């Protein structure tokens, strides 16, 4: 999957997870309405009674062309609240990088926490650690009064500072292409 040679194209996945309404789908549809109409498809999004998931895929300008291939890049997420945890396995299929969209609010500390104790568990369903997966901390709603310290958040969610972190307030756009910048560079990292 990931080389096509038909299109001449590489296709990396990239997975935007966190707790439920920490902001994934805001950095999607920023992200998605920056994107010209000639360098995107369709934004997908699945639905039954209880489950969700919310993708698309796009040919970013900022990256060059290997022997005439392009590079896609195809974002994914489980938008909303989570009743059950198979579209959070199925989502980390075929996975090249994660970006954590981590909630400012005080009273989603622990919703923080546990979105990464079960993201870990899911990784190892594949044979997957934290370590073998590029993963970007993104503290969104940086702009909320009560909004936590980014070290208290980083402290539940990356407890021995391994990752980088960025702020963000992605209803506004900020921190939203950074943060896509910067778990990229670690994915483009990896193949040279
Ligand atoms: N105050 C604030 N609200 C945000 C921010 N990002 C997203 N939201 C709001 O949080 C709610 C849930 O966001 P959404 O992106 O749907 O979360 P998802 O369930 O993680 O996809 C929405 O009403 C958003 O507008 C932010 O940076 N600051």
């Amino acid at each position: 999957s990931t080389i096509n040679f038909a299109n001449r194209e590489i296709n990396f996945k990239i997975v935007y997870y966190g707790p439920g309404l920490s902001g994934k789908t805001t950095n999607l549809k920023w992200i998605y309405s920056k994107v010209p109409e000639g360098r995107k498809g369709e934004m997908v999004s699945l639905a039954t009674e209880d489950e969700r998931t919310l993708f698309f895929d796009f040919l970013p300008l900022d990256i060059g062309e290997v022997k005439g291939f392009k590079t896609r890049f195809h974002l994914y997420t489980v938008p909303g609240q989570v009743f059950y945890n198979a579209s959070r396995k199925l989502i980390l299929r075929g996975v090249d990088g994660i970006v954590f969209v981590a909630d400012s609010a005080p009273n989603r500390l622990r919703a923080n926490a546990e979105s990464m104790r079960n993201m870990r568990e899911n990784l190892a369903e594949y044979g997957l650690t934290l370590d073998d997966v590029p993963i970007v901390i993104q503290v969104n709603k940086r702009d909320l009064p009560d909004a936590l310290p980014v070290e208290m958040v980083r402290a539940v969610v990356d407890p021995e500072g391994k990752f980088p972190v960025l702020e963000a307030v992605a209803t506004e756009g900020k921190g939203v292409f950074e943060t896509l910048k910067e778990v990229s560079r670690l994915v483009l990292a990896r193949v040279a």
